[PDB]
RNA sequence: AGCACAGUCUUAACGAUGGAUGUCUUGGUUCCUACAGCGAUGAAGGCCGCAGCAAAAUGCGAUACGCAAUGAAAAUUGCAGUGACUGAAUCAUCAGAAUGCUGAAUGUAAACUACACCAAUUCCCUGGGAAUAGUGGUACUCCUACAGAAA
């Protein structure tokens, strides 16, 4: 994993190693996720399935609408990406997992470390114009999570100075 | 429990993506040396097969990843199985045996496993007794010899 961590006995991590899903929308959803409780996150990612709060898409903004339920995040753009989201809601599953195998409290545990990076793209082939085949690629993703449980010099001159200074300042 | 506006750009650390560089290398490369024809005794090429579990390549040919024989010589192995305590397991060598169907392809054919005709053919035992629709042969040109006809 990316992060300095120092002490691991207090953290829990998960991984998801080549999932079936944009890397652009996951990351936005991973972004919306940063800095948060996990059970809170995991909420979050609930509502935005059932379609209840969206997520804020701030980053890769060209052409997403203009949702009711962005104003939450003191934006204007934002969306709801299922598969997406049901992926990450997996991995945060995992995560907790782990996280009781070992000995943390769930209710004091936060994403330090949600990163998105992209994997290695499907091939296919798509059918254009007067005989033209073109790349159909899908854009794969790794996601790493980790989860955290969270509660000279003197120089006798200068020293003269600044008695000196105190002095008039006296 | 709080707190960072967000985005865009930049820097550093740590990662992704990619396969550059470095290091290799049972390949190539050129040069040198040496030998140097295979085929109607059926070649090269091409099909079709062939393994217990078997696709390709490799190897081989209905004895089919090999048979015999020679020289080594205890293993072979994924499993199954087979062997040693030396013609046997495995290599190497290869001279003997064998070498499907084709292909110059040569009985006439060919998008045929089509079709003729002449031999019936083959094996066993020391003249009989068994077999199989199976095996051979039959092209065109030519040469030497023979044959019997023609002028
Ligand atoms: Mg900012
Ligand atoms: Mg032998
Ligand atoms: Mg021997
Ligand atoms: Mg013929
Ligand atoms: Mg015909």
């Amino acid at each position: 994993y990316a992060k300095k961590i120092r002490n691991l006995g207090k953290c829990a991590k998960g991984a998801g190693v080549d999932l079936r899903v944009h890397f652009k929308n996951t990351y936005e959803a991973a972004r919306a996720i940063r800095r948060m409780k996990l059970l809170e996150a995991k909420k979050y990612l609930n509502d935005v399935i059932e379609k209840k709060r969206c997520v804020p898409f701030r980053k890769y903004n060209g052409g997403v609408g203009r949702t009711n339920q962005a104003k939450e995040f003191n934006h204007t753009q934002g969306r709801w990406p299922a598969k997406s989201c049901k992926f990450l809601l997996n991995i945060l599953d995992n995560v907790q997992a782990n996280a009781e195998s070992r000995n943390l409290d769930v209710s004091k545990l936060r994403l330090i470390h949600v990163m998105v990076n992209k994997a290695r793209p499907g091939r296919r082939r798509t059918y254009k114009a007067h005989g033209r085949i073109n790349p159909f690629m899908s854009s794969p993703c790794h996601i790493q999570i980790i989860a955290r449980e969270i509660n000279i010099s003197n120089q006798n001159r200068l020293k003269n100075k600044s008695v000196k200074k105190q002095q008039t300042v006296q």
